[PDB]
């Protein structure tokens, strides 16, 4: 019931693709109703898709330039997967934990930021 770890790569891949292009909707989309998102990790988590949007809004919702990966994005057999990124307006390095649920949409995702 859970997805793979080949699916996993291919969602993770597919949220970096929409990141890069400023897609909001699109990614809001990859997220289950009750999700949260705890990003940067450490500062307050964000309960829900309407205010994971909010997250979005903030993030891309003044537009961006590009989104790429720095390195493989890693897959469990648990439903879980990691990739590093680096995101640009200005820069940010990220490193990102996604938990899914068994119809492939975002439980929680973790952030780790670094200033460029």
């Amino acid at each position: 019931m859970l997805p793979t770890a080949e699916e996993v790569q291919k969602l993770m891949a597919r949220y970096i693709e929409l990141m890069d292009v400023g897609d909001i909707e699109a990614i809001v989309q990859m997220y289950a109703d009750d999700a949260t998102v705890e990003a940067p990790f450490g500062a307050p988590p964000i309960h829900g898709r309407e205010r994971i949007a909010y997250f979005y809004r903030r993030m891309l919702g003044g537009g961006i330039a590009r989104a790429t990966l720095t390195g493989p994005v890693r897959a469990s057999h648990n439903g879980t997967g990691a990739m590093p990124f680096r995101v640009e307006y200005f820069a940010m390095d990220v490193r990102v934990e996604m938990r899914f649920d068994e119809h492939g949409r975002i439980q929680t995702m973790q952030a780790y930021w670094d200033w460029v």
